[PDB]
């Protein structure tokens, strides 16, 4: 079962939307909604959307498998050998958030202070004496970004997987010979950044000039989950405050999309009339350019929706309906909907004055999963940290086992492990989502289970000398 | 009780060194490390120390109170109106770690996400409505440098309350006209900011060019704490790795400092020969000038110690005893000592690859005696937190009782609350010692108490999905 | 008669080589080379190409014409209005090296000190009062990088014409109206910075998406020169040093460019049998990514010439024959070549340690046909601005002569006036060509007719002092 | 004769103010003004001044030779050996412009595209071969700022000679031993770089906390050139537009020193009531902390003229006489003074929108003594250069002439040559003088023999192709 898999199973689920329903529905962990920093829904005045991986869930493994073939069919065609046409993608590899080392060709999992968690060359996962060779305190500067790349977003989830595939297919492969950097054919040196960078141009290409979006449209039940309870939810949260989409995605894209997670026989409740996708929204922004958006933006236009192309000319007045935006920025945005900050929750799928923030962790279905399943593998290693510390206050193979029960618990959630930790040791994946996100879920629908008012509380934080 | 008196209290207690003396004490929170991260003690190969607020702790109200004088008279002598002369140091204002407005002349305290939870403008505590004026979402952007100041080291006390002391006296005295930005003399305008460079510009210039050093030197028996378990302590940590001092300040000043510091009769023990200050330290640098140290530092240069001033050249060879080095850089003392990052920890008085961090915080042991005190108030702050959310879930003046009794709270401390909270919201300096600091404490004195294979152990950190 | 067909006319000359035949052609001016810089050539160790009008001269006003029009048809195809299609490009309007205002939509000729000399908005030229409504003291900020856009390359002369045309449609049609920054149609504001970044793109595209080099490419006759002179020259060149080429032109667009300039039924001279182009440069660079190339420049790849796609892997050692490369830096060129800065002459049409450098303008040839016409209208000019000086020493419309007397000077060259000078008054880019070209001529077939040990000598320069 | 005796000789002078006594006075060469570009007198409308070597002119050579004294003593007194104290100032070694090569502690003098003209390591003059082996193509990159510091000002002779004397010693003395980048007193290596550095921070030192001030202001007679034409010319030019004063002195400096320059019985003409220097300024600002000025500048603020200490708070209004400020910016001056940019000329002996330029070149009346001294060395310089390229065309020991000619001409001005030229090479400096001065001269008091209508008329430049 993917994550996917159960954002759709429950998105089969007709709202039973009697008091008592929502209440004992939000004790289960995959329908809840987490808290970092509280929040009172009551106060939030606008609600702005991401399409992609928020609206738009796109299904796994199929969505990542599509990313990963296009991407292999690119790099054949612009003189990568043969060989890459038989990968095939497996999603039980990549875990979201790996670093990418340029220089050595392997990708790395770290927590938030550099420490390695896990060390992987294509298929070879590295230990203890060997990676100290390569990272002598075992420990990494992810702000050196010109060496380092974090595969940070869902999109890179095949090439993830296509980066490892390719350094162990030129590791293994007689034709070519291992290097420190990179790899020989002949007297042919070529580096493992070199070949990075035309990874990331093979992935931008197949986004921005190849057919994903092409494919992904020609197939959107394949491709995209539909959930009947979307257009409840947008018009229960137009109710109580305003709704806005900003999207990078231009018009055309955005509009086959929305029309098709709209497209049932009703509109917010079944027996309603139905009506268009545009109508959910006080404001649509296509073109959004983020994260350039969050900043200086660019100037903002007006698409004419007839044709998909911006207008000679933007409508300069207060906001009226039939209109769509491209470009322009988040100050903008708050300018037209007359409300700033603390007042506007934006729900999206990416960690970036100051909006309130929802996060979708599509994969918090599965993990939620796996997490409750080892509950006794983290508590032992919660014990076997707490008797090891004993021992040192005052032979000591508890390091062994800590060892050993780590990577156990680790290999339940695919060969790179959790995205939030490594045994006891968060990822610094988890830790920016603590930092940045205030409310996360594995998705946005579970806003629909609490009522509109509702205060999200968070636990009280103590330093250690308060506790 | 001030928190430096705590600390000599503490320091008038000989060593009782039995194994379960040394556990007992280590329960009393006063003489507890507290820890951020996880830390083993025995894989710590050296240990390094800033001498400021570390190993000579400035004693409270008085060295503040010596600051704050001859900053009030280096004012007066450029042009500051005389009435100046009549300001009193008052140690129950300042917290550490608030933020000058200079545009418009307010103290602030705010949580780690600009939130603000105290603003006074002089001695006149701002509150609801009339915040807003002037913050309209009750908030600020900390990294708006050139607008905020954040007064976060123990030298900007004395400059915390002298901002106070003037914004109230040119707000309250009729030679002067309040505006919102500053204040006028007839036709003559003086913002704020120009009066907070002046204040900035005079706390140097005592700092660097006035008698601060001249006045501390001819009385350290009043300005600073000395401790008969200091040299104990130091040649515990040589037996099992290097010890070293990088300082800001010039030999002179860290020698006669020094020398009173161990000026025992005795040696580590009493009943010990006496030994040099100097013969406790496997590397002796001064003039470090930090932060810049950290970074591209400035060339090493090597101190005559017999006249105080730079040798023309340096020692170029390996580390011998009996040099005294000055300026180079936090690598460049790796170099020197053979190890690297996670092999030193650090002890000094402010929060700034990658050496481990123990902070130093003094106030600490007068926070913990309040914080004790207060449980009762924080509990009940608590409960109306948790009952407030369940309200909302589904009249409700229980913000106003929230809103007083962290007020009560907050004013055990001080005018400006406690330096980590104010009632139920962490400061930015609570979160900074604890995404900064590994180890944290009143003082590194209470290394001490630990056996020198101790495993420094930090809380398993939970996401709130995996709680 | 254009620039072009000067070249072209020269270029059908076979070459007489006898010793008083090649010093007697060199007094023609069109013929020459001029000297900013004294230049040795007998210590010159490599010449360094450009193609792009350097080796590939693009035929005048053809090549123009085409890209103007790809360029329209790209801005109606995204949105703009119909009216776009019956604009005919006009040589005689665009003089290389003019600034945009996107502020006011206006093209300005500038001094090196940001002085004005020429505005039009549209196809009207401002003058005097009115000028400096929008420009108080007749100057611009050339270094205002977000205001100002110079117009300074050969493929910049469409978009130059193209600019005009469109601020004088939306200017003079009726559904618009005009703006001080841009122009209305109905509510909808359409800024003048908004329509000069859609330009801009759309002639990004026409040259990295869109049919220019396939056009081109298919009539090779029509839009590029081809010398038979060109081998020759080449052929001397490599008798005394060695000669590259360095293009941001990927492999297939230059083989096919390159193989047509070399397309003669010979070799170096008439009789010799014909030789691939590639026979004539030691060093071949292609997707150079120039200025990022003269820089930090990117990764150094190598070409598979029959695919013409990148090899994976890149041959290590020393130059050889056979090999193409792609990317990397100017200093890799160094490297490979043996040979350092001034040992270099590099050959371009554009101005961007430290090569020499020529610098090939095509206008020149016209530019000196009309220089030479003109030189009466020119030294009336120096004798008005000398008998002016003499009046203020001790009415005066002498002024106003000069003002006359420049326009009708200027007309001579266009609608914009000279390249390099407005009247007595020096351009931006005449101050540039001086300031950054050791060398520079019409073309770089002129190097032919001067010896290979010539000595290229400079005026001696005197300060005002001096003289 | 010193420059400072020739300025001080024409200062004994009194005006003769007849017409063509003015008129006959400026055809000598000491006593004209030299235009680098085309200045309207008639068209401003304020003149700005600096003090330091514009006003008050510096007597040479015994200012330098005060700073010298003084900084050397800086230096012992900080650590450097008791040799120092036996250096003594010889005016006929620095010329200004050098660059300082910190990496291998040699004086260079350089062109505009950095090719070396003079290298000097101490006194002695590396040529040929033995420059090529530090200085690979005869070049130095300027822009390494880390590495080269141009010693561009005035203030900068005393450290250019002291530099020189301090390498000269410790490459001479026996207790040290000489290496590349530095030298070594037993084990202990001090490099070039940190000698550079003690010497900039000892001069800086001399300056902003020694005792330079207090010497100069015991003795005025001594140290600065005093004029009787001065106080003419200034209220000459009060007449025709406003005057101000922008120095980076503090008001007690500039009161002392400007109290000197009026000190006649007499004011503007022999004859006239005495007024005060402040009377001749309609806007006076101290403090002024140029560079910086030029851009953001600093809070503009006010002197109590009484005191010499700042005004808390600053006269906000429209300019009136008696107010005396302080920091602010130039564009701060341009409001009060109610004139922009091309309205105003500055006079200042630096070289550092837009204002036009008058820049005071001190050297110039010697340089002019010995340029036309030289001008058949340099016409047979240009003869041989002429004559050489002659040969090339089609042994040749020309060059071994060139470079023997180039020499004695150089020596006739000191041993580091003329500041604006090595024989037949123009400096650095030359190129910014032409480049950022509109108007040049030995001393401002030369503009008071042109009437204040006089066009200041530059040479027409013509390009290469167009002479």
């Amino acid at each position: 079962t993917s994550w996917s898999d159960r954002l759709q199973n429950a998105a089969d689920m007709p709202a039973n939307m009697d008091k008592h329903a929502l209440k004992k529905y939000r004790r289960e962990a995959y329908h809840r909604v987490f808290v970092n920093r509280s929040l009172a829904m009551e106060k939030i005045k606008c609600f702005g959307f991401n399409m992609d991986y928020t609206l738009a869930v796109y299904k796994s493994p199929e969505y990542e498998s599509l990313g990963f073939e296009l991407t292999v069919e690119r790099l054949v065609s612009i003189g990568y050998p043969q060989e890459l046409l038989s990968f095939a993608y497996d999603s039980t590899f990549p875990t979201r958030g790996l670093v990418f080392d340029t220089l050595y060709g392997n990708l790395l999992k770290v927590d938030a202070y550099g420490n390695l968690l896990v060390c992987a060359h294509g298929f070879n996962f590295i230990r203890g004496p060997e990676t100290r060779e390569q990272y002598p305190n075992k420990f990494i500067q992810r702000d050196d970004t010109e060496r380092f790349y974090i595969l940070n977003t869902l999109f890179n989830l095949p090439e993830t997987y296509l980066l490892a595939c390719l350094v162990d297919f030129f590791t293994n492969c007689p034709r070519y010979t291992s290097c420190e950097t990179g790899f020989k054919d002949g007297d042919l040196f070529m580096s493992y950044r070199s070949m990075f960078q035309d990874v990331r141009d093979a992935v931008d290409w197949v986004h921005y000039k190849g057919s994903l979006k092409e494919k992904t449209v020609e197939n959107l039940e394949k491709y995209v989950v539909k959930d009947g309870k979307l257009p409840l939810l947008l018009s229960r949260m137009k109710e109580v405050g305003k709704v806005f989409l900003a999207t990078n995605s231009d018009y055309k894209y955005t509009d086959k999309i929305m029309t098709y997670l709209f497209d049932f026989p009703h509109g917010p409740k079944p027996g309603s009339s139905h009506r268009p996708w545009q109508s959910y929204f006080d404001l649509i922004l296509v073109d959004a350019r983020k994260p350039l958006f969050f900043g200086e933006g660019t100037v903002l236009r007006q698409v004419d929706t007839k044709t998909g192309k911006l207008k000679i000319g933007t409508y300069t007045g207060p906001l009226q309906h039939g209109i769509v935006y491209s470009g322009g920025s988040s100050d903008t945005i708050c300018d037209l909907l007359g409300a700033k900050g603390k007042d506007i929750l934006y729900i999206g799928d990416h960690i970036f004055q100051g909006w309130r923030t929802f996060l979708v962790i599509p994969e918090l279905a599965q993990e939620l999963h796996v997490w409750t399943d080892k509950s006794s593998l983290f508590e032992e290693l919660q014990s076997l940290d707490i008797f090891l510390a004993e021992l040192y206050k005052h032979i000591s193979s508890i390091q062994r086992r800590i060892k050993k029960v780590t990577h156990d618990m680790d290999m339940c959630y695919g060969m790179m492990g959790s995205l939030f930790r490594s045994g006891s040791r968060q990822t610094l994946f988890a830790s920016q989502v603590m930092r940045y996100a205030d409310l996360y879920a594995a998705s946005f629908i579970n806003l629909l289970y609490y009522p509109f008012s509702y205060l999200f509380r968070a636990a009280h934080v103590l330093m250690p000398h308060e506790s």
